């Protein structure tokens, strides 16, 4: 049928929102895996672990906000499998930060594609939602992950375990 | 290799814990889907939605506790895909409660199998963990879902939309 | 007809839980008898009376908790007559403490048989309920009753009314 | 005989022991009703709470009667507490009706006790019954009649919505 | 003999409890020796010293709790010499942490044997006591000590005295 | 050897300090044994038990203070076995107090020998340490234990169990 509330909401937008919901859930899963990688007795960097757990919970929050948006505009939510991450072992704190930066840039690219779709379908409410609740957050996350990678490399990671210990204490602690 | 902390932790227990982690994540996903089903403009039962969102967040919490346990005993976490739920449309509040009761009983059965495995491998710490943090919680959840189903049927749901409206207000609100 | 919530709960366990409910109600009745025995004008030991009244209300709470457990697991409560205590006159403070020690040890033996039955039926939830709420409380109750009996004997009870008076004041006061 | 006994007939002592057993019986009945409404296939929480409160109240009444027996120098003799007549209380309305009938029976026993007290010229016992039991019983009977009337008027027990709404709005 | 409170308490259990009392006292002695080793003017790692002193006092508390248990169940405490630790010089913070992990795992193995004994003698109160107050505490202590050993090796200890200095400041501080 | 902080600290003094450390640990063990003797269900004098447990912990504190002293002066701690007490059964409160007075006087004799040693080696810091933290404490403890023995004998202990009961309530309580 058609929703009593639906207005100026193109089916391509609805579909892209379902895709973005799955993507946010996937990012949440990736962050959860990294978090509990740093909780291992043979890794044992508890501030890395908590930083990535916080990222996980925020990604789940963004997915729930996209679901709420979908219901707000009168589209229908269709969920798909959440794929396991591409690694079970994240090697080191610097490698985890680099993978997280890569993930965030890929999510940002998919968000930019969704904003271009909203613009092409003349959906100003969807474009504004994407701008206010996602684009700047993505820019901030990417700047922060770049900062962390820069510091970890400059400190001598991943060769120097002292570097990751001290960065876990003084930046992430 | 072998963990410096591992002691009396059988590989079958480690594997069953990885399976249980996936199962808890799956239950979290099921509850999230039901929650946002009741947020639809054509369903619009906001206390059903929030009840199931709370269940979702608690299931994710239990999954994270199982991951922490796995790392505590010196096993290694291996994550798998989180399968999408078996339905996208949950029909009604009573049907959602019935499906949730079914889900909870299946999870309880898998937890009882894990406790029998801990007992058969003479792992008293694992059995006690399962007892203190899971079994009674499962019994309580199942009793509560049975209560809710009983009330919703006695009120005349799902034929009576007034019944689900008033139950959403007075029990779940 | 099978309850919608029943899972891994044996007929024998349900029957034994009904039996234990009746046993706890009986213990509450026995302690109530003892309490108001020490309230008599020709005994007049107010702190013995209060001690046994407190025990009686505690036993009632235990009975109600077992009734709650029975309903949680999907069993059906069936109550029986609460038999009157074996005495109307409890003779002395020392004799009442000794009778309470005997009663508590018999209730403990019943609980141990109940835990054995839960274990033989592979019911970890029921066994953990027993351990958590009853076993240690019984052990401490028995230890305290033994302490009281020892002190009363050492002081010269029951031949010395001065001893029972001073014990009622300084230990139970 | 007790050093405190004065103007306390044997028949009064026996009637008080009977009343102690009766109050304990009512406490048992209310406990059974309470946990009937805690079953997963009934699941009316405020009915359960209400009847549990009544059960504890009747236990308090029994203990007060035992205290009176000791105060007047009589001797307490306990008997078996008979199990309630039902294990399954059918519905909220049926349970309220059974509670009304039970309270009326208990009130009749208390009135016989009071008449016995005045027959034996025991003004202290008659006043004890008046002060602590008669008005409490009349108020309980009135409240239970109110509950029955409202449940019937709402469509109980045929309407499950009626019992659910009464449980929420009156007993909650 | 035979205590007035004794019930379902096997003589093998009483003996094993006496052994475990001595074991906990010995661990408290080992920890006290480590603590004051790090108090030496030629070692002078004050947070290492405090950490091991705290562990010493907690092991003393576990011993006293086992003695309370023994009296509770009606067994009779029989004490034995507390053997001096196997070393006087503990070499370094990393070596002390490694020795502590070894000791904790040996104590855990003995606790697991005691739990197996309790289970084999159908003593659910003793088994539950062991599960409640010792098993999870020992798993947590082993995980923490493993974490510390991992971090110290990672920072370059013991070849790097700066590593132990910084670990004492930032993790044990 | 020879510490960087060592000054005016004779090897005989270092050895005597190690002996005194072991002596204080032994007294702490004797007091712990007395304490839990009075915790038995067939003794059950709870304030006697608390009194002796407090003494146990204070003797442990004296031992730790001597170890701190040893490290302060540049000596090296060498620990020895803590011998089990000479009894397992302490008979009565009066007999325990008498044994405690005997032990305290023996410890005081050793402390006086240590002070004579410090004086003979012209070590005013060690002599002043002994005077400040041990001599008056030992005189006070001996006076108190003598007071308690006098009062217990006076009340008719040990032939009067009422005497020990009342002394536990009114003096140790
Ligand atoms: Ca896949
Ligand atoms: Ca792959
Ligand atoms: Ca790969
Ligand atoms: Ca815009
Ligand atoms: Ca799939
Ligand atoms: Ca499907
Ligand atoms: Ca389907
Ligand atoms: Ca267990
Ligand atoms: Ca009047
Ligand atoms: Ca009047
Ligand atoms: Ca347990
Ligand atoms: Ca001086
Ligand atoms: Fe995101
Ligand atoms: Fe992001
Ligand atoms: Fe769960
Ligand atoms: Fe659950
Ligand atoms: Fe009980
Ligand atoms: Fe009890
Ligand atoms: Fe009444
Ligand atoms: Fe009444
Ligand atoms: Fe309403
Ligand atoms: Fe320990
Ligand atoms: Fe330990
Ligand atoms: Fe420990
Ligand atoms: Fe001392
Ligand atoms: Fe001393
Ligand atoms: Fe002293």
């Amino acid at each position: 049928s058609t929703s009593q509330v639906r207005q100026n909401y193109h089916q391509d937008s609805e579909a892209a929102i379902n895709r973005q919901i799955n993507l946010e859930l996937y990012a949440s899963y990736v962050y959860l895996s990294m978090s509990y990688y740093f909780d291992r007795d043979d890794v044992a960097l508890k501030n890395f672990a908590k930083y990535f757990l916080h990222q996980s919970h925020e990604e789940r929050e963004h997915a729930e906000k996209l679901m709420k948006l979908q219901n707000q505009r009168g589209g229908r939510i269709f969920l798909q499998d959440i794929q396991k991450p591409d690694e079970d072992d994240w090697e080191s704190g610097l490698n985890a930060m680099e993978a997280a930066l890569h993930l965030e840039k890929n999510v940002n690219q998919s968000l930019l594609e969704l904003h271009k779709l909203a613009t092409d379908k003349n959906d100003p409410h969807l474009a504004d939602f994407i701008e206010t609740h996602y684009l700047n957050e993505q820019v901030k996350a990417i700047k922060e992950l770049g900062d962390h990678v820069t510091n970890l490399r400059c400190m001598g990671a991943p060769e120097s375990g002292l570097a990751e210990y001290l960065f876990d204490k003084h930046t992430l602690g």
